[PDB]
């Protein structure tokens, strides 16, 4: 019943989580602590994982971010999500897990493909990930998605979605553009996304209100689009903001947010008269010994940010909520929704 406050598209994944012996990594020629895409010989891993009684969980970057929004808003159908699943058991499991959490979802079924799946192999205090994207690459947004997302003002896509087709994110952004007060938000997601999709990002960014990325992703954006330590981060955020604004003034949100690990978050926002406002928000310290790993930290950040944005909070408050959510997630094995 909602109301739906955030709608996202993404590449939905089922995570299969197990503590495993080091021999299992060796069996599949995995390097401890690396995140990779499954090779053909590694496809057998998902079934062979059953010996460990793995736990199935939702995953994928955008999915995890909207699970944060849903957890924090609590009411059923507070966040919505679309992406593609396969025709196999794991897609049915994924749907059930999302329904239990109260997310509104519509998964496109891709016949003949398998659901995206990630073997999450815990061993020696490290997280080793082996992902098969599968059906995720087949997603094509249904034309009635705007009815599914009716009433939402915040729209999100990861740049991972460009792999299926840039059309999906472009259609979400284009719809948002036509709705005064709607916000379209985008994650740079990974260096490969920045490097492969320069043209599609050029168009999408002109339709983007809030751009999220980490330090490495922004370094690549700066190189690919010739944008040219904290001062440098301010320069890059400021440069990136021309990709959203075309150097013109407009009365919509135009904001660039760069996460920076343990260092302060930096953001640049353009106002209606062209002033560039620089935000700097320190990250409350989390002790080294408390951190499990930082996998998924940016997904948690975005989820907290978008939750706070849905509540009408200031930019600094949105960044602070993002930081709080990321703080909790990095102290847990996996993408915990237990917030503190
Ligand atoms: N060591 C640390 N201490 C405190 N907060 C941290 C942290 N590392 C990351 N964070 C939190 O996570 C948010 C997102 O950080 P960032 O985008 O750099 O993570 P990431 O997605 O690059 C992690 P990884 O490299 O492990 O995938 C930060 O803004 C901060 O709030
Ligand atoms: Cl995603
Ligand atoms: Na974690």
């Amino acid at each position: 019943t909602g109301p739906m406050r955030v709608f996202a598209i993404g590449n939905p994944i089922l995570d299969l989580v197990a503590e495993v012996p080091s021999s299992f990594l060796d069996e599949f020629f995995l390097k401890r602590g690396d995140a990779t895409l499954a090779t053909p010989e590694q496809m057998r891993i998902y079934s062979t994982l059953d010996q460990f009684n793995p736990t199935s969980l939702p995953g994928g970057s955008a999915l995890n971010s909207v699970r944060v929004v849903q957890k924090l808003l609590r009411k059923p159908g507070s966040a919505g999500y679309m992406g593609a699943i396969g025709d196999d058991p794991r897609g049915q499991v994924l749907k059930e897990l999302c329904d239990k959490e109260g997310l509104a979802t519509r998964f496109m079924v891709a016949p003949g493909q398998s659901t995206g799946v990630c073997a999450v192999l815990i061993n020696e205090k490290e997280r080793t990930l082996c992902t098969h994207l599968g059906a995720c690459g087949s997603f094509r947004l249904p034309e009635d998605w705007t009815t599914f997302a009716s009433g939402a003002l915040i729209f999100y896509a990861t740049a991972y979605t460009l792999t299926a087709t840039p059309k999906n994110a472009l259609e979400v952004a284009g719809y948002a553009h036509g709705i005064p007060n709607a916000i379209f938000t985008l994650n740079l997601s990974a260096p490969f996304c920045v490097e492969l999709y320069k043209d599609a990002m050029q168009s999408l960014l002109l339709h983007t209100n809030i751009l999220f990325g980490n330090e490495e992703e922004f370094a690549h954006l700066a190189k690919v689009h010739n944008l040219v330590n904290k001062e440098h981060a301010v320069e890059v955020c400021t440069g990136a903001l021309r990709l959203l604004t075309a150097g013109q003034n407009t009365s919509a949100t135009k904001l660039v947010v760069m996460t920076r690990g343990h260092n302060p978050v930096i953001a640049a926002e353009q106002t209606a008269d062209g002033t560039v406002v620089v935000h700097e928000v320190g990250v409350p310290v989390v002790a080294a010994e408390k951190i499990v790993d930082t996998n998924g930290a940016g997904d948690a950040f975005v989820g907290g940010f978008l939750y706070a944005l849905s509540q009408g909070k200031t930019v600094k408050q949105c960044i602070m909520c993002g930081n709080a959510c990321a703080q909790d997630v990095i102290q847990h094995v996996g993408f915990s929704l237990s917030f503190t």
